[PDB]
């Protein structure tokens, strides 16, 4: 029941917020007393959202059905959100999928959706456009940092997310816009995304060693990761990259790869 | 005129081979005496290819017009190439673009095309499928390794290429297939791709000669001869630098 003060007065947009981690992120932000929370997702979860609005009468809970791969849709969706909200302090882009069999869809949803949502959010967040400034947390994976041979396509999009998000963490941009950019990379997690795993992988003969990804998923839940995300949000460290494993948050010091130390 | 022996008896597929680095890669492989070379590109470049076939009468020079973003097209394209070639020893996936204003196209061409071409090539290369085995060199960027703030979208796809290519470099994959997988990351390069740069960037208010396509191409063939699985090379100033890619996630990280 109790609504808190941790995120009092904060307006927040959450892609993927109908299920899994995104749904918990939305709940926990409302529970922390976020003034307004918008949710962008493909699936309709009316029974969950009716309860959610009920439990948070003095808070805005806005739900939009939209494919984050849809560039113009996302743009449109943000326009509508902005007119009601007036400002966007927090964006957590959680929406993604796991399907190696469908390469095009993976790229456009996982990498494309992050990009679409991020670029779309910026005008309504940036100081130069009258915004207060804010933070964008982009969701990635551990396999984004360290490749996992079983899932090359899914991995690629996660490596792309990291590199993309770090770019925007430029000092010159921050001084102009006031927006910060953070990447979080969850490890073994109880996600429904990895259900029917071996039906969603390219090389079928890797089912023998598929234990690596799905053995210790119980280690952390969606709610655990969500708590880690809100923890990260409070840190407000620009350009930071976090790993979330075993219910815990680990910051990475990412050293440059090409420094010229190569010999010949 | 002279045709060499460095790549004698080798069959090679090259995406992006109508222009820039790809075109030079195609020439240099033929000049090194590659038995067969196939080229996959959107542009026709007929006057260059008529000259090329002439200069290599005892070598196969096959040209197909095809969008590497087109999954089924690429698949189709490889079947015909395979029918003539019989096997594929070398794939260099060079085809790519620079357009940040168009995000979807960038992802599907740059990252998608690499994936499409790579996955399509594997049956015709893999030992277990009757193939001789081989090597796939995938083209990336330095910004793929170290993010460049001016070009975030283009960068993302290059980071994606690296991570993708490294995955396939698994030892279990190699003993089963015999195919190796290499990533090369060119630096400051005289590419026509970066012409009209500021018309192709997202943030408009924001403010290499050392190496050419032919220089990078020479570096690629150098890398090809090395035949080191899982390797990542930087190509800067006409020179090849191997990277020691250390894991990002260690247990030394302190929980905050
Ligand atoms: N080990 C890992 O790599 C790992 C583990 C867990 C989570 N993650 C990351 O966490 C993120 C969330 O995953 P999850 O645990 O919540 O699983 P999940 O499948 O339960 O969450 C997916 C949510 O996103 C929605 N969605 C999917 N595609 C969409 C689209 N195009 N447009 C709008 N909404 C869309 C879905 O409707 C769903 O609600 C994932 O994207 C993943 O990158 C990675
Ligand atoms: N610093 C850097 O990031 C950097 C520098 C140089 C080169 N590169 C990379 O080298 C590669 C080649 O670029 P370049 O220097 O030769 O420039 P280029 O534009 O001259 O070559 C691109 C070639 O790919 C073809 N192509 C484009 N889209 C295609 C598609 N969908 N399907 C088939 N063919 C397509 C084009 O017809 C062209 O011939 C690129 O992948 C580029 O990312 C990166």
């Amino acid at each position: 029941h109790h609504v808190g003060t941790s995120f009092r007065g904060k307006n927040a947009v959450v892609t993927g917020g109908a299920g899994g981690i995104g749904l918990q992120v939305s709940k926990q932000l409302l529970a922390a007393g976020a003034a307004k929370v918008a949710i962008i997702d493909l699936q309709d979860n009316l029974e969950e959202f009716v309860k959610l609005r009920a439990a948070h009468p003095t808070q805005s809970v806005m739900i939009i059905k939209m494919d984050v791969a849809n560039k113009k849709g996302v743009e449109a969706t943000y326009e509508e959100i902005a007119k009601t909200f007036g400002n966007i302090d927090i964006v957590v882009n959680v929406a993604g999928i796991f399907n190696d069999k469908d390469v095009q869809r993976t790229l456009l949803v996982n990498l494309g959706g992050i990009i679409n949502s991020t670029l779309s959010a910026l005008p309504y967040m940036g100081k130069d456009n009258g915004g207060k400034g804010g933070i964008v947390v982009n969701m990635s994976s551990v396999v984004g940092l360290d490749p996992m041979f079983i899932i090359p396509v899914y991995g690629a999009t996660k490596a792309g997310i990291i590199n993309f998000t770090r770019c925007l963490a430029n000092e010159k941009y921050y001084q102009r816009s006031g927006i910060k950019f953070v990447t979080v990379c969850p490890g073994a997690t109880m996600t429904d995304m990895f259900t029917n795993f071996t039906e969603k992988i390219i090389f079928p003969e890797t089912s023998d060693e598929t234990y690596r990804i799905l053995d210790r998923l119980n280690k952390q839940s969606a709610a655990d990761v969500s708590r880690c995300i809100l923890n990260v949000l409070e840190k407000d460290k620009n350009g930071a990259v976090y790993v979330i494993e075993g219910k815990r948050v680990y910051p990475l010091e990412i050293k440059p790869q090409w420094t010229g130390k190569e010999q010949a």
